[PDB]
């Protein structure tokens, strides 16, 4: 059981937009650190489960949460973590607005080190070819969010998105190790310092702009200008807008 790790705690049941787990927040245990629980069942524990291995395998690499606790049984993955204290690179965008300089600076740095991880040493395969079957499988079973879409599909037909995306294919694929989705949700910032990333579920091989597409949208909410830096710390001097165009279609589907 996992009983022993858990006396002390309180709980509370966070919604942060997350597909399918159930996530309770573990608090209130003086001289112990604030941990999360994740629970999947049926579909969606092999989800928690892809989760538990890419928290395992990047944290040789990465700053991320530490398992304490892992439990999978035919229809029930439980995955218990510590948790990085400190508030999202959103939030402090929106704390600070005269911050983004130094937010966007950081975010770059930090995912061209992601990035820099060679990928010799990544098990995890998550390029197109994969990405797209899942979002077929998605989209073809009607679990594609289509309220969600960004503006420029908004209101599009999930079959449309569809249809427009690989008319942009093909592009030349590099491939690095990515976070798989690199909002600004997911990566934690504590003291001014970005410490540590979330949700490493679709961790593993791809084209960097899997990454960069995803931050870069995400600051469209802010300012065209903190967009541009995003790509100019990190060290493109012409972003490929097809390929842009590309990720962030595909996230539509997920
Ligand atoms: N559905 C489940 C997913 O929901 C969010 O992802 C969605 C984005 O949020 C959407 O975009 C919207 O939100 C962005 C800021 O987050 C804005 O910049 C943008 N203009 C907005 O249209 C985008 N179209 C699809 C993407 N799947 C979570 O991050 C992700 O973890 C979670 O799995
Ligand atoms: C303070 O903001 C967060 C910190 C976090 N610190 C650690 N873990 C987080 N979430 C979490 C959710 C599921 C699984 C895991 Cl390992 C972590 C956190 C989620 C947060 O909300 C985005
Ligand atoms: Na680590």
């Amino acid at each position: 059981n996992l009983d022993a790790d858990l006396y002390g705690y309180r709980w509370a049941r966070d919604n942060v937009g997350q597909s399918g787990a159930t996530i309770y927040r573990l608090y209130g245990k003086p001289n112990a650190p604030e941990l999360f629980l994740k629970h999947g069942k049926g579909s969606v524990a092999n989800d928690v489960t892809d989760e538990m291995v890419r928290l395992n395998w990047l944290t040789a690499f990465m700053p991320l949460p530490t398992i304490k606790h892992f439990i999978r049984t035919p229809d029930d993955a439980w995955l218990l973590t510590t948790a990085i204290p400190g508030k999202t690179a959103f939030q402090v965008l929106e704390e600070y607005p005269d911050s983004g300089e130094n937010i966007v600076d950081a975010l770059a740095v930090f995912l061209r080190r992601l990035h820099s991880i060679p990928v010799c040493n990544c098990p995890f395969n998550s390029d197109r070819v994969f990405r797209l079957a899942q979002a077929q499988s998605r989209m073809n079973n009607g679990l594609v969010d289509a309220s969600d879409f960004d503006d420029e599909r908004n209101g599009w037909p999930v079959e449309q998105v569809w249809k427009e995306m690989h008319k942009l294919l093909p592009f030349s694929p590099d491939s690095v190790v990515t976070h798989g989705d690199f909002s600004l949700d997911n990566l934690i910032f504590d003291e001014g310092k970005l410490i540590g990333c979330i949700d490493v579920g679709r961790v593993g091989i791809a084209d960097r702009y899997q990454d960069l597409a995803i931050l870069w949208n995400c600051l469209g909410e802010f300012s065209p200008s903190l967009q541009k830096r995003l790509f100019q710390k990190y060290g493109i001097d012409n972003p490929d807008m097809n390929k842009l165009q590309f990720h962030l279609m595909l996230d539509e589907f997920f």
